[PDB]
């Protein structure tokens, strides 16, 4: 058909263009992290490959002073140590088509593919991560003075509420940049509040904002439902800055290769990442496996956290949404 | 069959140790207490140890 960068497959010139473009395009980004620690590096690239290690920390001394007086003599004290854990993930998909409908829309080859398959990962993501907080932090008493509810059929979801659970942090306070926002919600909002449109690019329109901070409207979310039609909606706040993640890289990034019995070429991407938010640490119980870990039991039960309380950073607060 | 990577042997992993912090913020300075005279500059030093003078 055509020069054909990926149907000849040209893998250089190809893979980091692709990997690039999806980092900046997807956001979040920021909000969260950019170049976690190598650390994350360590755990990905090779050699010394996965699954994830564990790196220790040293808790700061602590304790009252003594009585300093004769005729008596003091006592020493001691330090701790503790553990901390990530995770490495894997993941990968297959394309179907008929290259006669891959370059039939696609035709030059550098821009159309690339910018899709980028524009595809940048929503992975944005929906793995957000699945990764939703059982855990959710579902233990240990977070639980991270999360507040309204809930229960009294709660509108306005002008104070929003105060009180981002003041959840007592002494720690802007520190705090991004809303995560269901689409109903924010209708709620602009339904009432001041909720206020700010250019910042010049000239370019426009990322909202409620007070000092960015709001990110997203697709995917949960939500529940109880009888009586009454419904629940989640929308964590955080803006910390942030969770953590690197890259690392596969062999072979890009493959092309077809099937000559039937009609047919395919694609392939399957790349590696590693993400987890620091944070609670990972363990292994009464999971499947392994590795990588799941979606599903990669979310439904079984974390466990050590700081703890702040420097966490996020917050959680189930409301109802406005009449 | 395969490579397979249920039969070949994986390492772990360690790295430095960081120290970490505890938080409480504790300022509360300025304030009283602060920016002393010089009283006590005459009740801390020897000679003429304390206790305290009038």
């Amino acid at each position: 058909a055509y020069t054909k960068i990926s149907d000849v497959i040209v893998p250089e010139l190809f893979n980091p263009y692709v990997i690039n473009t999806t980092t900046q395009l997807s956001a979040f980004f920021q909000s969260g992290i950019a170049a976690t620690d190598d650390e994350l590096n360590a755990l990905a690239k090779k050699a010394g490959g996965g699954s994830t290690l564990n790196m220790p920390y040293w808790n700061d001394l602590d304790g009252d002073s003594q009585v300093l007086n004769d005729t008596d003599d003091l006592v020493p004290q001691k330090i701790n140590a503790g553990q901390d854990k990530a995770v490495l993930i894997l993941r990968g998909n297959a394309w179907s088509s008929h290259d006669l409908a891959a370059t039939l829309s696609g035709s030059d080859p550098m821009q159309a593919i690339g910018s899709r398959v980028a524009a595809y990962w940048a929503r992975e993501m944005q929906k793995i991560v957000f699945a990764e907080l939703a059982g855990v932090f959710s579902n233990d008493d240990m977070k639980d003075n991270k999360l507040d509810i309204s809930g229960t059929a009294d709660g509108i979801y306005s002008a104070e509420t929003f105060v009180d659970a981002s003041y959840k942090l007592g002494d720690h306070e802007s520190l705090l940049t991004a809303i995560g926002m269901h689409s109903a919600t924010m209708a709620s909002a602009v339904k009432q509040d001041l909720i206020e449109f700010v250019k910042d690019s010049q000239s370019g329109i426009r990322f909202p904002t409620y007070m000092n901070k960015r709001v990110i409207v997203d697709d995917s979310m949960p939500v529940e439902t109880l009888e009586d039609g009454t419904k629940v909606f989640t929308s964590y706040l955080f803006g910390a800055g942030a969770l953590g993640y690197a890259e690392g890289q596969p062999e072979v990034p890009t493959e092309t290769a077809r099937n000559a019995l039937g009609s047919q070429d395919i694609l392939i991407n399957r790349k590696h990442f590693v993400l987890h938010p620091r944070g609670v640490k990972f363990t292994e119980n009464a999971m499947a496996g392994t590795t990588p870990t799941d979606e599903e039991l990669a979310n439904g039960a079984n974390w466990q956290r050590v700081y703890d309380p702040k420097k966490i950073r996020i917050v959680q607060f189930k409301h109802r949404l406005q009449a």
